[PDB]
C-alpha cells in the first residue's frame, strides 16, 4: 500500500557552505537518490512554512515497494522493529532507515536518500499523511491545513540497482551524526515515530 | 566475474578484547591447527558463497584465505556494482579497475569466525580487515606481517553445484542493517593500520 514521507527540504535558519525569498517565490516526481529512472511516486504538497519548505510526497510504484518489501524480511534492524506501542511496520521500517533524508533538486524533483546534504532534511515515514504531518511541532493547524488541502508503474530501477545504492551510503562520512543532528533540529524522535537513527 | 580470492586476519594475538566471547587463545588455535569450511555472507547459511582454502596460525594472529566461486553471487554482485559510485571512482593509481572486487571491499570489509568464516561490514574482532583480489599471491602480499614462509605454507594449503541459496533481497535486506552499526568506518580505519594493509596498494575502500 501506499506510504507518506514529510519532512524540510530546506530550513530557513541554517545556514552553511534557498532562502524563504527565492522559495515563497518559485507533481514533482519523487526519485531514489536522483535517479531518474527509480521514480517512486510523486510529491503531493510543499509549504513555506516559519522554520522552511515542508513537503509530502507519497510512495505509490508497486514495483519499487515489493522489492522493498522482499528486503525487509532479510533485516535484522527491521526484525528488531519498532518502540512499542508503535506498530511493527516492515516496509515503513526499511525504508525509514535506508531512505533518511530528502533532497530537492520548487523544482526538477524530490530525491529520498539516506541523508540530505541541507540539515533539517529527516524523512519521515508513514501510512497516513495525518500522521506524519504530525510529528513535526513546527507546524502549525493552519500549515497543517493548508498542506492538507495539497493532499503505469514509473519504477524502471531494480534491487541490484538499489543495492549498488547502498554500499555508497556506508561511506558517506558522517552520516549517523548528521541524521541524528536532523532529528533533533527538526523536533522528530526515534521514540514518537518510525526513525532508526 | 572469475573466483576472487579474500584473505586476512580472523584474530589477531596482539588484542585483547573486553568482551570474553571474542578471545581466541593461540593455544586454542595452534591446537586445532594440530588437531573446507564454508565462506558465507554474514553468517547467514543460505548465503554462501565459497571455502576457506588456507589458514595459518602465524606470529600476529590467525590468518585465512578463501575464494569467492558462486556465480550467482558473483553476478548479483556484478550488476550491483554497476549502480555504483563508489565503485564507479575506481581504485587508487596504478590499480586496475576491478568492479566485482570493489564492490565487495566496500561492502563485506571484515571477516568473523564462527564453523565457517563470514564475509561482513566489519568484523567485532579488531584487525579482521578483508583483502580481496585476484590472484591469492597478491592477496596474501598485502600483508606485511607474513614471512614467506608464511606465505609458502598458505600456498601448499591453496595449491592443494553452487551453493548460494538466497538472492538479491537479501542482500539488499542486510545493507540497511549495516548503515547502523556505529563506528564502522573508524573501526575498518583501525583494522587497516592494525593490519599493515593500505588503499594505496590493495582496492581497500576503508
Amino acid at each position: 500500500a501506499p506510504v507518506y514521507v514529510g519532512g524540510f527540504l530546506a530550513r530557513y535558519d541554517q545556514s552553511p557552505d534557498l532562502p524563504r525569498d527565492v522559495v515563497e517565490h518559485w507533481a514533482l516526481p519523487l526519485n531514489i537518490n536522483h535517479d531518474d529512472t527509480a521514480v517512486v511516486g510523486h510529491v503531493a504538497a510543499m509549504q513555506s512554512v516559519r522554520d522552511g519548505l515542508f513537503c509530502l510526497g507519497c510512495v505509490t510504484s508497486p514495483r519499487f515497494l515489493e522489492i522493498v518489501r522482499r528486503a525487509s524480511e532479510k533485516s535484522e534492524l527491521v526484525s528488531r522493529g519498532p518502540v512499542s506501542p508503535l506498530q511493527p511496520d516492515k516496509v515503513v521500517e526499511f525504508l525509514s532507515g535506508s531512505y533518511a533524508g530528502l533532497s530537492l533538486s520548487p523544482f526538477k524533483h524530490v530525491a529520498l536518500c539516506s541523508v540530505g546534504r541541507r540539515r533539517g532534511t529527516l524523512a519521515v515515514y508513514g501510512r497516513d499523511p495525518e500522521w506524519v504531518t504530525q510529528r513535526f511541532p513546527d507546524l502549525t493547524a493552519a500549515d497543517r491545513d493548508g498542506l492538507r488541502a495539497q493532499w503505469g508503474d514509473p519504477f524502471r530501477s531494480d534491487s541490484y540497482g538499489l543495492l549498488g545504492n547502498s554500499v555508497d551510503a556506508l561511506y558517506i562520512r558522517e552520516r549517523l551524526p548528521k541524521l541524528r543532528y536532523d532529528k533533533q533540529l527538526v523536533g522528530v524522535t526515534e521514540r514518537e515515530s518510525y526513525v532508526k537513527a
